[PDB]
C-alpha cells in the first residue's frame, strides 16, 4: 500500500491494530530507501544540496545517502513523502510523529527552499503551495497549544532539538522569514517578558528612566522590582543597560564634537585622550563582534558604516601627529570631521525599537525607487537643458572646472528655487565677462558682432520657461504623489515586518554580556587570563486539534439528507 | 541638520572661541535652509572676504579658513557636493515624506 | 554662428530619445508607461492658469 500510493487503506491499516513501530524497525527502510526514491528527486535534492547547502540540508542528505548505500525512523518516512509532494500520504507520517510543530515548520523551510527554480512552472508552483499549507497548519497547532498553558508552552518553544535539523523551533522559524509565527501574540509577549526581566511589565514604563539618574532611589520601591540584591540585579537588566549605553553615546558625541570645532592644537591635549581611549573601547568591541560572527557580519551595511567610521578615525589620528607640517593638521581635522558625519547617522539607526516611532522609520527602505526614478528623469532634463545653453552661449571654454560648473551645477540649482540663469536675458550684462582665462570668472557670453551680444533672446527665454516648469513643479508633485500611494499601500505589512526586527534585536542585546559600557574592558582583560512531558503534552493538545479539525467539517449539518435517504 | 552644521563649522572656520557665534552657525543657518535659501554662499570661494574679522573684538564671523600665505586653504570639491546632498535630502524629500503622511 | 543653434537644437531632441529607448527596464518602465494619462490634468492647470 505504501508503495502504492494507497492513504486511505494505509491510514485503515494504521488504525485497525497496525503497530508502525515494530515495521519501521524492519530493515524494510533501508529497502524502501535504497530502491524506492525516484532518480529525479534524487538528482535534484543532490544538486539543491551542493548548490546552496544549509544546516539542514546537509543532514537529511546524508541520512539518505547512508540508507541508500547501505535511529530517527518517522522522521525519514516524513522527508520521503515530502519530497515526493504526496498531499495525502505526508499528512499522516505528520500527525504519527511527535514534536510535529517542529517538523511542520523544517517542512515548509524545505518545500519553500526549491520554489525559485524556473525549469518547470508547475512543478514549482505547487511545491509552493504545500509551502504555504503547512504554514497555517503550524500556526494554529502552536496558537491553540498556547492558550492552554503558558509555562508549558514556552518550555515547548525552547526546547533543544535532538538532531532533528540542528536547530530549535524558534530558529528554524526566523530561518526563511515566516514573520506570521513570530508577529503571533504569544512569541512577542516571550520576547517581551525576556528583555524587561526582573522588572515586571507594569513599571508604567518611564519609572524605571527616573530611577537610572538618580541611583539612591533605587531603595525607596517606586518600581515593582519584584518578579544589596537590587543592585547587581538592577543593573544586569538588559534596558537599563541600553539606555545607560544611549546616554553614553550622546555624551561622548557631545565632547568629540566640542574637542573637533571648539579647541583643536597642533599638540593634543586632555580631552583629545579621553576621546582616544573611548574610540578604542568602541574598537575592542567591534572586534569582539567580528570574532564572534564569521564573514556575514558583512552582509549588511550599517556594520560596514562603523567599520569604515573606525577605520577613518584612526587615520586621522595617524594624519593628525606630525606637527611639523601645517598642512596634515588641516587635513587630519577635514577626515575628523568626515568621520563625525559617518558616526552621526547611527544614531537613526539605533532608534528602531522605540516602538513610538519606528514602525515609521522601517517604511523609509521601500521609498527608494520612486527617489531613483525621479532622479533619473531629473538628471536626463538638466543634462539637456544645459548642454544646449552653454552651446548656444559661450562659444569654446577649453577648461574642464568651468564648463562642468556651468553645464550641471547652475541647473540643478534651479531645482529648488531660484531661476536657473540670469544671463538668459541681455538686458543686464557684462562687468563678469572675461575675454582672457586668466581670471577666475565665466568666459564672456557670445561672440559679439562688433561690440554687441550675438545670440537672440527668443528661443533662450522660452527654453528658460519649458525647462523651469517641466523639473521645477510637474516632477515634484509626482514625486509627492507616488510617495503618497506607496506609504498608503504598505501600512498593514509594516507592523508585523517591525516585529519580525523586534525580536532580531531583542536577541541581540540579550546575548551581549550586558555589562554597562564603561567598565567592560575589565570583563575582556579577565577572559584573556581565562583563556518527554512536554511531548506528550504536545501530542495530547495535537488530539485535540485534530478533532477539533474534524468538528469544522462535520458542521456542514448535511447529515439531514442521509437521514431523509 | 546637527551633522551637515557640525561638519562644514569644523572643516571652514578653525576655532571660534564663542558660544553665540558658534550656536549661531552650527544651527540656525541650516535650519533657514529648510524653506527657500541656500544653507551658505560661503561655501563657494568665488566671493569671499569684506566681512572677515581675526580678531574676535567686532561682531562678525570668524574668518574662513587658516589662509596659507594670503589665499583660502579648504577645497571645493567636497563643500559643494555637501550642500547639495544636505538640501536635496532636507528640503524636498522631507517635507514631500510629511504631506504623504498627512494624507 | 546659426549652424551651432540648430546643431544644439538638434542635439536636445537626440537627447530625450533616451527616456523612450529605456522602457523595458521591467525596472522602472512600467512607471514610464504610465505618464501617458497625466497629460489631462496638466492640460486643466495650463488653462486656468493662462486666464488668470
Ligand atoms: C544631554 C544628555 C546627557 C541628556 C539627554 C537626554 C536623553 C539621553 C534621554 C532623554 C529621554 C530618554 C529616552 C526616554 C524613552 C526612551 C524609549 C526607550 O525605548 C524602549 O525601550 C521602548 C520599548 C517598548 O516600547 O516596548 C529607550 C530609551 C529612550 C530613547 C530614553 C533614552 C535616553 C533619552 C533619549
Ligand atoms: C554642537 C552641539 C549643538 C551638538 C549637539 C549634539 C546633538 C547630536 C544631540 C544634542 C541633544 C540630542 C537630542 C536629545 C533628545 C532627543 C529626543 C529623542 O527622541 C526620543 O527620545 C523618542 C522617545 C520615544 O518617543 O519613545 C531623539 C534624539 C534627540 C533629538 C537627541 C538627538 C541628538 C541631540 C540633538
Ligand atoms: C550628488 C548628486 C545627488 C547631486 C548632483 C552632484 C553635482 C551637482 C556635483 C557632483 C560633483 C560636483 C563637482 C566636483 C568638482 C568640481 C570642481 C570645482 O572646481 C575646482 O576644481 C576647485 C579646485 C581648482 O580650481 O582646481 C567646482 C565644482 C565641481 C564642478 C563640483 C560641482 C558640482 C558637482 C558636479
Ligand atoms: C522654439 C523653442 C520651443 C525652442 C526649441 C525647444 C523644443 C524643440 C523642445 C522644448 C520642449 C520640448 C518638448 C517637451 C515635451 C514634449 C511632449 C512629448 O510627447 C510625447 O511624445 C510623449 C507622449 C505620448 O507618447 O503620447 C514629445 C516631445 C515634446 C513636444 C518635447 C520635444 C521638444 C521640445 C518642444
Ligand atoms: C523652536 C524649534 C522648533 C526651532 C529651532 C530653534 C533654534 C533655531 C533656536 C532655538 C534657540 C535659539 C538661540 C537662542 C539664543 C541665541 C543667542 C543670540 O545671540 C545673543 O546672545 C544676543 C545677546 C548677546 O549678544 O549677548 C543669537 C541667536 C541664538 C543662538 C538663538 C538662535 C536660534 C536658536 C538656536
Ligand atoms: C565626498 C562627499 C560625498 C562628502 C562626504 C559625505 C558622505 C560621506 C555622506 C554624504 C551623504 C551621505 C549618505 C546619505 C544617504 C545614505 C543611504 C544610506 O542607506 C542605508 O544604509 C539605509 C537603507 C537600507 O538599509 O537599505 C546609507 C548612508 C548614505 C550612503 C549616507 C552616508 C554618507 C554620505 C554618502
Ligand atoms: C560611459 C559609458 C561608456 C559607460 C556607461 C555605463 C552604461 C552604458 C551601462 C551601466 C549599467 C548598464 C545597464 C545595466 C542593466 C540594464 C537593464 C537591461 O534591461 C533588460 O534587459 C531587463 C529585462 C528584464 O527585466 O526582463 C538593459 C541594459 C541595462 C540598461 C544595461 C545597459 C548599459 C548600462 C546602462
Ligand atoms: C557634457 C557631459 C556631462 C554629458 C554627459 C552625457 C549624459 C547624457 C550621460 C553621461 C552618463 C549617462 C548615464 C550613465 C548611467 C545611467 C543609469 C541608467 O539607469 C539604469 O541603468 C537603470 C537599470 C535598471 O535598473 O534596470 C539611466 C541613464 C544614466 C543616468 C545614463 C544617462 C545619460 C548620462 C547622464
Ligand atoms: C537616509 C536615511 N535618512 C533620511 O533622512 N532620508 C530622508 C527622507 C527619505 C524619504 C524616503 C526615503 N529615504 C529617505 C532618506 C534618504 C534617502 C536617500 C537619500 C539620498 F538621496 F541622499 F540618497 C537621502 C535621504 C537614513 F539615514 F536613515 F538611512
Ligand atoms: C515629456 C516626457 N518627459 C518628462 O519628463 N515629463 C515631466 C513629468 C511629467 C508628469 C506627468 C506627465 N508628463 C510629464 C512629462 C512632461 C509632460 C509635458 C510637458 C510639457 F508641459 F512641456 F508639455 C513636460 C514634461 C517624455 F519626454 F518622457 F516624453
Amino acid at each position: 500500500a505504501l508503495i502504492k500510493d494507497r492513504p486511505k487503506f494505509v491510514r485503515l491499516f494504521l488504525e485497525n491494530g497496525l503497530n508502525l513501530q515494530k515495521f519501521l524497525t524492519n530493515e524494510v527502510l533501508t529497502e524502501l530507501f535504497s530502491t524506492h526514491f525516484s532518480t529525479l528527486v534524487y538528482r535534484n535534492l543532490q544538486i539543491a544540496k551542493n548548490s546552496y547547502n544549509d544546516a539542514l540540508l546537509t543532514f537529511v542528505w546524508k541520512l539518505v545517502a547512508n540508507f541508500r548505500r547501505s535511529r530517527h525512523p518517522l522522521q525519514a518516512l516524513f522527508i520521503w513523502a515530502i519530497l515526493q509532494n504526496k498531499k495525502e500520504l505526508s499528512k499522516v507520517i505528520w500527525e504519527q510523529t511527535k514534536g510535529c510543530t517542529l517538523a511542520a515548520l523544517g517542512a515548509s523551510k524545505l518545500l519553500k527552499t526549491l520554489a525559485k527554480v524556473k525549469n518547470d512552472i508547475n512543478a514549482a508552483g505547487e511545491s509552493e503551495e504545500l509551502a504555504n499549507e503547512y504554514e497555517t497548519r503550524a500556526v494554529e497547532l502552536f496558537t491553540e497549544c498556547y492558550s492552554n498553558d503558558e509555562d508549558l508552552a514556552e518550555q515547548l518553544l525552547v526546547y533543544s532539538c535532538e538532531a532533528w535539523g540542528g536547530s530549535n523551533c524558534l530558529e528554524l522559524a526566523v530561518e526563511a522569514t515566516d514573520q506570521h509565527f513570530i508577529a503571533q501574540p504569544g512569541v512577542q509577549n516571550f520576547l517581551s517578558k525576556q528583555w524587561y526581566g526582573e522588572i515586571s511589565r507594569d513599571t508604567k514604563n518611564w519609572k524605571i528612566i527616573l530611577c537610572l539618574f538618580i541611583i539612591p532611589l533605587v531603595g525607596c520601591g517606586l518600581v515593582s522590582f519584584r518578579k544589596l540584591w537590587y543592585y547587581v540585579a538592577f543593573f544586569t537588566s538588559p534596558f537599563v543597560v541600553f539606555s545607560w549605553n544611549v546616554v553614553f553615546y550622546i555624551a561622548f558625541l557631545l565632547l568629540f564634537a566640542y574637542v573637533l570645532l571648539m579647541d583643536f592644537h597642533s599638540v593634543p591635549h586632555t580631552p583629545e585622550l579621553i576621546l582616544y581611549a573611548l574610540v578604542f573601547v568602541l574598537f575592542c568591541d567591534e572586534v569582539r563582534q567580528w570574532y564572534m560572527n564569521g564573514v556575514n557580519y558583512f552582509t549588511d551595511l550599517w556594520n560596514v558604516m562603523d567599520t569604515l567610521g573606525l577605520f577613518y578615525f584612526i587615520a586621522g589620528i595617524v594624519f593628525r601627529l606630525h606637527s611639523s607640517n601645517k598642512s596634515s593638521l588641516y587635513s587630519g581635522r577635514v577626515i575628523f570631521c568626515l568621520d563625525y558625519i559617518i558616526f552621526t547617522l547611527r544614531l537613526i539607526h539605533i532608534f528602531t525599537v522605540s516602538r513610538n516611532l519606528g514602525p515609521k522609520i522601517i517604511m523609509l527602505q521601500r521609498m527608494l525607487i520612486d527617489v531613483f526614478f525621479f532622479l533619473f528623469l531629473f538628471a536626463v532634463w538638466m543634462v539637456a537643458f544645459g548642454v544646449a545653453r552653454q552651446g548656444i552661449l559661450r562659444q569654446n571654454e577649453q577648461r574642464w572646472r568651468w564648463i562642468f560648473r556651468s553645464v550641471i551645477y547652475e541647473p540643478y540649482l534651479a531645482m529648488f528655487g531660484q531661476v536657473p540663469s540670469d544671463v538668459d536675458s541681455t538686458t543686464y550684462d557684462f562687468s563678469h565677462c572675461t575675454f582672457s582665462g586668466n581670471e577666475s570668472k565665466p568666459l564672456c557670453v557670445e561672440l559679439d558682432e562688433h561690440n554687441l551680444p550675438r545670440f537672440p533672446e527668443w528661443i533662450t527665454i522660452p527654453l528658460v520657461c519649458i525647462y523651469m516648469l517641466s523639473t521645477n513643479i510637474l516632477l515634484v508633485n509626482l514625486l509627492v504623489a507616488m510617495f503618497g500611494y506607496t506609504v498608503g499601500i504598505v501600512q498593514e505589512n509594516n507592523d508585523q515586518v517591525w516585529k519580525f526586527q523586534r525580536y532580531f534585536l531583542v536577541q541581540e542585546y540579550c546575548n551581549r554580556l550586558n555589562i554597562p559600557f564603561p567598565f567592560v574592558v575589565f570583563a575582556y582583560f579577565y577572559m584573556v587570563v581565562k583563556k518527554n512531558e512536554t511531548l506528550a503534552w504536545e501530542g495530547v493538545m495535537k488530539e485535540n486539534y485534530l478533532v477539533k479539525i474534524n468538528t469544522k467539517a462535520n458542521d456542514n449539518s448535511e447529515e439531514m439528507r442521509h437521514r431523509f435517504r
